[PDB]
DNA sequence: GCCCTGGCG
DNA sequence: CGCCAGGGC
């Protein structure tokens, strides 16, 4: 059934490998619980600036790049997720935000019941200078797992996004 | 399922 | 800034 041992072990591995971490409570929109067709995750600007430089600009409309999404907390097929800069405010329209879509209908990131779930996305840094090519996801499945992270980094509050290099965010394990 | 879009506080 | 959607494909 798991308490939090497997979570903890995965955390230690992320903590000491070359990852940049994004931690949030999934919103109802992220998971699809709203009824909207976003089929993707809202991400803050700083994630793209550090992880996907090639898409970080306004000299082309809606640039995007692909990456492998692998879910570590759930048995779930991998997918080619798509990191996107919706930037139409520069092209005469209204959008100016970043997104990752294409998790798959069966992902915990597309399950309406994980709304409010404490999630951690571990982006694998490109040590050779380009775009992140891979993200490992963990959606906490219980309050037990939530306590491990929240004990370590403080409470995670909807809207209040946490991101940073693994060695810093998870240094307190 | 996913594209790209606009609106709300 | 994050989140709430949805027409059209």
């Amino acid at each position: 059934h798991h308490g939090s041992s497997v979570f903890h072990n995965w955390l230690l591995e992320i903590a000491c490998e070359n990852y940049f971490v994004y931690i949030k409570r999934l919103s109802a929109n992220d998971t699809g619980a709203t009824g909207g067709h976003q089929v993707g995750l809202y991400i803050p600007s700083g994630i793209v600036e550090k992880l996907f430089p090639s898409i970080n600009h306004t000299r082309e409309l809606n640039p995007s790049v692909f990456l492998t999404a692998h879910v570590s907390s759930h048995d779930c097929p991998d997918s080619e997720a798509r990191a996107i800069y919706y930037n139409s405010r520069h092209f005469g329209k209204t959008r100016n935000e970043k997104r990752i879509t294409r998790w798959g209908r069966g992902s915990p990131l597309q399950d309406p019941e994980n709304t409010g779930a404490l999630t951690l996305l571990a982006f694998k840094l490109d040590e050779q200078g380009g775009d992140c090519k891979e993200v490992n996801i963990w959606v906490c499945a219980s309050t037990d797992e939530e306590d491990v992270i929240e004990t370590a980094i403080g409470e995670v509050i909807p809207g209040a996004l946490i991101s940073g290099p693994a060695g810093q965010i998870l240094g307190g394990l």
